[PDB]
């Protein structure tokens, strides 16, 4: 949980750079 939630964040970073740049 912890260490995912860690994994999750780490895999949404994209995700904020990207619903922005390249869709």
């Amino acid at each position: 949980n912890n260490f995912v939630h860690d994994c999750v964040n780490i895999t949404i970073k994209q995700h904020t750079v990207t619903t922005t740049t390249k869709g």
